[PDB]
């Protein structure tokens, strides 16, 4: 059993500062968002890195981020905004990544379901749908064998909190 962790962490920054000077209330606007930090799986009490492919193919890693205007019934591509990316605080984001991997090991080699799981969120992409656990297996290098496709929540953090 794998426990796949993340810590992509999305820290963000206001542009514009505003005072209404009816009350003196002070309120913060134009987001400026920037995503930070990895994904890691425990495996067998140690802990291993998510990579990226990093070819100049079709298989190089996609990282696409998400918004919801609703609760999460609709969900899509967050665009740049003003040559950044506007993460309001307490928002709903989802990161998606393609062709990711883990290298467990040549101790860890030709080993056949093993089971992926997640205890903060994170989702894996299969049969069309986002599920909550895998199997995959690994290779005579103690990697994995397929090409996995992770979901990944991130609730920006306001640095002026
Ligand atoms: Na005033």
């Amino acid at each position: 059993d794998v426990n796949v962790t993340s810590n992509v962490q999305a820290i963000t920054s206001p542009q514009t500062t505003t005072i209404d000077n009816q009350t003196g209330a002070v309120t913060y606007s134009n987001w400026d968002g920037k995503v930070n930090g990895t994904v890691t799986a425990t495996y067998n009490g140690q802990s291993y890195t998510a990579t990226l492919n990093e070819t100049a193919g079709k298989e190089n890693s996609r990282v696409t981020p998400w918004y919801t205007q609703d609760g999460g019934k609709t969900w899509n591509v967050l665009k740049k905004d003003g040559g950044v990316y506007r993460l309001e605080p307490a928002g709903k984001y989802q990161l998606s990544v393609n062709n990711v991997s883990f290298n467990f090991g040549t101790a860890n080699a030709n080993k056949k379901n093993i089971t992926l799981t997640s205890s903060n969120g994170v989702q894996f992409r299969e049969n069309g749908q986002w599920k909550d656990s895998i199997k995959v297996s690994t290779d005579q290098n103690g990697a994995v064998s397929q090409p996995l496709t992770l979901l990944i929540p991130i609730t920006p953090v306001d640095v002026t909190n």
